[PDB]
């Protein structure tokens, strides 16, 4: 029998509906306690940090419980006088680089049937020429009816679709994973029988341990992907068949003593590989910063065979230099790229990129964090993006995120691990091939009530620009978009008009779910944008952005950093409600059913 201590997992189902990159997850688990005693049951799964929980329901023999979303402050008032912290008590916590762990332990009645259902949503982001859907599969028992169903609907059409299950042998995956796509519709169905779940023909344990990955991309022949539905729009921009731009890239590398060991080795290895794949038309230099600041050439040099080999030799040879002069290192790298303005104007049409890697905070020279931010942004002056890589967890990552945000870039975390070299290569490949610069998506001011970031410094091959917004009443029919940008010595310009007939056709094919997901796509991107914006503004404007993010989280019912989801009707030993939160970037209690709470 599958059951353990009288408890068996009758069914465990993951249902993912993807509509124009908006991914709607529903995970449903039904556990049955056949024992005549009380038994403890678990609902335990991993979800991506990028997603927002939107609903949670528990039904025990008709007794229904639902997560009520509210201001986080209100939800955590029960923790103030309590012996446990909300972080320790919460059902959700960080469990890895990109995933969070949702865990609840519940004492169920005898002869009981309990159904758990968790809903979470995200907008899939394109990277490396694909979208990726990752589902952590790990039932701590065999499941009678296990299913993963992914239903994809893309107006532009699906160009490719794949489904990989690492934990399954190639022969088992073939018979068990059903996938197909035609036109706008794609489907993946994974329905392993109990026999197919056992690791061995006559062993009790289940091989369903690992990750179920679904990847796809949409046809990009049609340069215009403007999707309008019920006063909300989503605009996807990723032109194909563009010529790679030549680029000027400077690497600013921390060589402080703390880098000693694996970090410097993995950093050097990544630089060697990056230099090895550089294209002849690019220009580059290298900057090292410890206590002293050091540049390989002091100016942008061409990526010739000799220069690349000399740079690789310089990478292999350098040694560490104690402290960390981050201000000097960045300003030096910026000075080199800015030579293109006066000394080297023949490189001015290239796309410029500045990448910085550090494992610690500034200890030499300018150490006032606010001053460094000022120094950097005043030197770059919006000419090129800055990509900060935080190596390990001794860096002030918020400091790195703000700096990149203030300079048309983003920050990325590098985890100290056996694959740090691949992480660095992985990130660089996202910015390695600029195709357009100064992308300006323009929409008629008379029609737009709200909109997301519409200016983007660089567009890279393999990635994508997405804009969403809300349309004013009676302006949807004539809605349009103009996209301007520059290539290397070229001007880019297109116009996208709503295809009214096509929208109605799409609405018929996908149903009213299309309207809802486009709006919720806008809400998701707007909330994320508010969370990003709030971190780089003064405390007064930060409160204003927070209130916008709070109100939108409540309106659309998202569990975000400003909201929590509480479950009335359950209590731990101290009478505390289950609480669900969004953990931040920086002892397992068990619950019982309790219908009473002290009256106010
Ligand atoms: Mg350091």
């Amino acid at each position: 029998d599958t059951a353990v201590d009288g408890v068996f997992i009758r069914s465990l189902k993951v249902n993912c509906k993807v509509t124009s990159r908006f991914a709607h997850y529903v995970v449903t688990s039904q556990v049955v306690n056949t024992a005549n005693e009380a038994r403890e049951v678990a609902f335990d799964l991993e979800i991506p940090k990028t997603a927002f929980i939107s609903d949670f329901a528990v039904t025990a023999d008709g007794n229904a419980f639902i997560g009520d979303i509210k201001d986080k402050v209100t939800a955590w008032k029960q923790y103030r006088k309590a012996a446990i912290s909300g972080e320790n008590a919460g059902l959700v916590r960080a469990s890895g680089r990109t995933m969070e762990q949702f865990t609840i332990h519940l004492t169920v009645n005898p002869q009981s049937k309990v159904t758990f259902q968790l809903t979470y949503e995200e907008v899939l982001k394109r990277n490396h020429m694909q979208y990726e859907i990752v589902i952590k599969v790990k039932p701590k028992q065999l499941v009678h009816h296990f299913e993963i169903d992914v239903d994809i609907f893309e107006p532009q059409g699906i160009s490719k679709l794949d489904a990989q299950a690492s934990f399954l042998p190639k022969e088992l995956a073939a018979q068990t994973i059903k996938k197909s796509f035609s036109g706008k519709k794609g489907h993946v169905l994974f329905r392993p029988t109990v026999s197919q779940q056992q690791s061995c023909p006559t062993c009790s344990t289940s091989l369903l341990n690992g990750h179920f990955k679904v990847t796809y991309d949409v046809s990009r022949d049609k340069i215009c992907d403007l999707l309008v539905a019920n006063n909300h729009f989503a605009h996807f921009f990723a032109p194909q068949n563009l010529t790679n731009m030549n680029k000027n890239v400077v690497f600013v590398i921390d060589i402080s003593g703390s880098m000693r060991g694996q970090k410097v080795k993995q950093t050097k290895e990544a630089l060697l590989k990056i230099l090895g794949d550089m294209q002849p038309g690019d220009y580059f230099d290298l900057v090292l910063f410890g206590t002293r600041v050091q540049s390989w050439k002091g100016s942008l040099v061409q990526a010739s065979e000799a220069n690349l080999q000399a740079a690789q030799d310089f990478v292999r040879g350098f040694s560490l230099d104690e402290a960390t002069n981050l201000n000097g290192g960045l300003l030096r790298g910026i000075e080199i790229l800015n030579q293109v303005q006066e000394s080297l104007p023949e490189l001015s049409n290239h796309a410029s990129i500045l990448i910085m890697l550090t494992d610690g905070d500034p200890t030499e020279g300018v150490t006032d964090r606010s001053q460094i931010l000022k120094n950097v942004r005043n030197a770059i002056r919006g000419r090129f993006p800055l990509y900060n890589l935080g190596f390990g967890h001794n860096v002030d990552f918020n400091f790195l995120e703000v700096m990149s945000m203030e300079n048309n870039g983003r920050a990325q975390r590098i985890y100290e691990d056996h694959d740090a070299t691949q992480q660095l290569q992985g990130f660089y490949s996202q910015v390695a091939k600029p195709l357009l610069v100064d992308v300006d998506l323009q929409y008629p001011q008379d029609a737009v009530l709200a909109l997301t970031q519409n200016h983007h410094k660089q567009y890279y091959e393999g990635s994508e620009i997405v804009v969403a917004g809300r349309i004013a009443d009676n302006k949807q029919s004539s809605f349009k978009a103009d996209v301007q940008a520059h290539g290397e010595g070229q001007e880019f310009s297109i116009t996208c008009l709503v295809d009214e007939e096509e929208m109605k056709k799409l609405l018929r094919e996908r149903g009213h779910m299309l309207e809802n997901h486009v709006e919720r796509l806008w809400a998701y991107l707007t909330i994320q944008e508010l969370l990003a914006k709030r971190m780089k503004v003064d405390r007064e404007e930060r409160a204003n952005l927070s209130s916008q993010a709070l109100q939108m989280s409540l309106d659309y019912g998202f569990v975000t950093p400003l909201t929590s989801m509480s479950i009335r009707g359950m209590a731990d030993q101290d009478g505390l409600k289950p609480t669900i939160d969004k953990p931040s970037e920086d002892p397992r209690r068990t619950f019982v059913l309790s219908a009473l709470q002290p009256s106010p």
